[PDB]
């Protein structure tokens, strides 16, 4: 459990050529730095990075590792900037609560394992209340590890318009570990 200090790289170009970047410090506005992403390089603990810089748009945590090419990590954009320094959720494996309906109304459910299918494993196409958060947390608008990533920051919630989506539109999720 050293969490000392998570540092990333980006590269304007893939295998590590261009406008390269590194930092081990919060840079929700990496951007001006790099405009694009091509490959990452991870050296120290998980990296969340935002899509767009300031905006946060579309999130995206990085995890740990080498990516010599912007395929290496699957970037759903290629528009790398706020990024925010993640630390692996230690402690207790990652426990997180799904809930039915709003207001812990409907069928709750309390998983502390990766799930590919919310729905095709809990059958909740869209959680609504949302109790519990570890660490770190990233959440995916598909099942099979699919879709947009979502940076953790909830917990307790109970409306789904906690978790930021207007509405608990959501497919499956993912925990994360060293």
């Amino acid at each position: 459990m050293s969490k000392t200090g998570t540092k990333i790289t980006f590269y304007e170009d893939k295998n590590f050529q261009g406008r390269r970047y590194d930092c081990d410090c919060d840079c929700a506005d990496f951007h001006t730095y790099l405009s694009r992403c091509n490959s990452i390089k991870v050296e120290g603990g998980t990296w969340a990075v935002y899509e767009r810089p300031n905006f946060a748009w579309y999130m995206y945590i990085l995890p740990q590792g080498e990516y010599p090419e912007y395929q290496r990590w699957m970037g759903l954009n290629d528009r790398l900037s706020s990024c925010r320094a993640v630390h692996l959720p230690s402690g207790g494996q990652y426990k997180i609560q799904i809930f039915e309906k709003g207001d812990f109304s409907g069928q709750m459910y309390e998983t502390t394992e990766d799930c590919p299918s919310i729905m095709e494993q809990f059958h909740m196409r869209e959680i609504h209340s949302c109790k519990v958060l570890e660490g770190v947390w990233i959440f995916y608008e598909l099942p099979n590890y699919r879709g947009r990533q979502y940076l953790l920051d909830k917990k307790e919630y109970r409306k789904p318009i906690d978790w930021g989506a207007a509405s608990p539109a959501v497919q499956s999720f993912r925990r994360i570990v060293e």
